[PDB]
């Protein structure tokens, strides 16, 4: 059991603050790419979380899945999920869905692996202002999501798993995935709950 | 759950050469339920037996990770602020220690880690690079745990992953079976040790 | 006093292996006019790469370019850019950023961007190497004493051999290029001639 | 040029701080060995340094160069300099020499690099504690503190080098990457500045 062996204990929150908005993109949106599911619905959820970051002069990253357009950094990645070479960086179906575009002083992490912190600059941006607890929202839950939290806990920051916030594909690895992260990597909460607990 | 199959996901990663292991937290604590143990763990650590003897004289290149914590608890992270047992796994408890069963020998690189991944703030990329790795095969435990996020990160880091599904262990059957399916769609060949000898 | 290094056994060989891999580090437009960010023997190294470049090309050898970018609205502005206020202005559409006509990239050939000194930090360098399976990677480009060295003491790092072009590595300043040679060839690689390196 | 092309702009110092202690090792405090030049005044200057720290509450971290005892981790690194092989674990040329010895609380940083950053958690360790200017001493200037003092930069830190509390076993290399430093990555100044305004 994970409560006899002393798991899932609470992860206490702390300022400063930052949001990651991960992958939440056109194609992913669309269930005819990449999308499904939950995942529109945790968009819209995504949007008062972003102004509240906002308000609040919270660090705000989002991250995007981008293959070059020769597909020369294609990938282990992409030869398991063949579509993921198509997210290039002009075409459509990358770019962040209009509901959740970035305002100046939003770092865009452009990725070609699950977390927005493999291979990019991520952990450093965040280092730089000093944040201390990672909100987190995008898509997938069982996907970039859990790859980016596994990750965020790594390199020493506090992750807060917006779980209304966080979409997937299919809702038995969504569930079986916010059960992992809740057991073992992160704070998992509403988003309400979470605006509430920080200010 | 159609929408994988329609969508793309699930392609066969073909196996390619050259090999090498990755044996992941085999360590008394996590053969021992008391500690961090219990479910399939047991039986993963016994048939991984003969994946580490296929890899010795396959002359594969061979990895072993630990979890190890400071003696003073002065790496204390964000892990084991949510699991805060893992603080106890230090360089000299028993429970540290990689499951005599799986003793490293001469050329084998321990890797010790203080997250789940094998990878993350490790040499292990570095180490399986300069030997020219292409596909790693990877046993371990947990499967929802550290064997999934040295998975992702092997993938990540360029390697052919090829988990062993009867060679990675978890301490509960659902989460085992739940991040299968999720490496087994985006991430890794998945097939059983005797499969996996056979094809390479 | 220098004698220390031979006596220590300092600046030992690097035996070279194949796969051979090509990086050029930010030999960008701004770098190579001396009006912005050039000067030095940077000119001079750039047109010597183009040799490296097509016999790259002929060999089939993989092959990476590098270009510092920051985000339009300094988004990503760093500690770099704070002590280098100009690298700021590298951005994606900058003429100063793009790399240099004589070196233009070709189908294949990777472009990775960094808003920091080394080719490798926050980048998927090593991984785009790694997969590829590369032993040795020949490093050209600006500067010496700043983005090379950065980027050739990172290659060692993840496990390849760097084989530093010193013909076609150029800096702003010749006492810095000597320098960062001397440490090179002490320390972190094989350095020759690219007559040399070509010919293996 | 470095002056007209905008180098060498003064990096400004923000709180916390943290403290790096790289590779003050017995191996590099012998010239017998890796030692010599500068370095074994580096290391007394660096009591003080360490001293201040602790006193202050900063965060401190030494690192270690260790490789494996069945050179399972030999490396490219360990071909050009195959003396760095000798530094195991248990090796007394891998002990943090005495006059620094760790207290309860500070990291020790195990490496098989050059930089104390490479494939370990000294980034998220100090990530974790929101440390925003790293001050910086060690062995060698030309090495191992210069390729900590690049990551540090890279990995989002303000790095401070401690000019007086940096070694090498030669004072050129020692002067010009103390230069290229000063130019491009860091702060560059003496304890007895840094501790004054810090």
């Amino acid at each position: 059991s994970y409560e006899r062996q002393g798991f899932g204990a609470a992860l206490p929150l702390k300022a400063p603050y930052g949001l990651l908005i991960v992958d939440f993109v056109n194609g992913f949106a669309d269930p005819a790419q990449f999308g499904g599911g939950n995942i529109a619905a945790a968009i819209e959820t995504t949007r008062t979380v972003l102004a509240a970051a906002r308000e609040r002069g919270w660090a705000v990253a989002h991250s995007r899945i981008v293959y070059a357009d020769d597909d020369a950094d294609g990938n282990i990645f992409s030869i398991k999920v063949p579509g993921m070479l198509t997210l290039k960086e002009h075409a459509p179906a990358s770019a962040i869905v209009p509901q959740l575009a970035p305002q100046a002083g939003e770092y865009v992490v452009r990725k070609s692996t699950p977390s927005a912190f493999y291979g990019t600059m991520l952990a450093a941006w965040l280092a730089q202002r000093g944040v201390q607890t990672l909100l987190v929202a995008g898509a997938t839950t069982s996907g970039c999501v859990r790859a980016s939290v596994v990750d965020a806990m790594s390199a020493g920051f506090r992750p807060l798993v917006l779980s209304d916030c966080v979409g997937d594909r299919a809702l038995g690895p969504h569930e079986a995935n916010l059960f992992d992260m809740r057991q073992k990597y992160a704070a998992v909460m509403t988003h309400d709950e979470a605006l509430a607990k920080t200010k």
